[PDB]
């Protein structure tokens, strides 16, 4: 919730309208246990965040706000070489670092598909 809340400040800090006040959050927060406990409540929330939150976005910040909290979660909680993957891959699509992901993992192996053949908004 720490990570989620000081992203959307971040957000927020880029444009007058982007704004997120902490009481709309906690109030997502309280919605998650209205509509492994800890962890459907930990994915209930990213949901319901990105739910609420994301229609407050543009088309840029939306997929930028997708991504960022797709890597929040996945990072801690899958294993290291899932992280390397998705990092060697925002370098990637970033154009800052080329590279090969180690693939033995079928979903960076559709999004590595998709790098090599340029389906860039894929």
């Amino acid at each position: 919730s720490v990570k989620i809340f000081s992203m959307l400040e971040k957000f927020g800090q880029f444009h007058w309208f982007y704004g997120i006040s902490i009481g709309q959050f906690l109030s997502c927060f309280k919605r998650v246990f209205i509509k492994t406990r800890v962890d459907e409540i930990l994915w209930l929330l990213y949901q319901e965040v990105y739910c609420q939150f994301s229609t407050a976005l543009d088309k840029k910040f939306k997929m930028i706000m997708a991504m960022t909290m797709f890597c929040l979660y996945k990072f801690d909680i899958e294993s290291e070489q899932y992280k390397e993957a998705v990092l060697t891959m925002i370098g990637v699509l970033s154009e800052s670092s080329d590279g090969v992901p180690k693939l033995t993992n079928d979903d960076l192996r559709y999004l590595w598909d998709y790098v090599t053949t340029k389906s860039y908004i894929s």
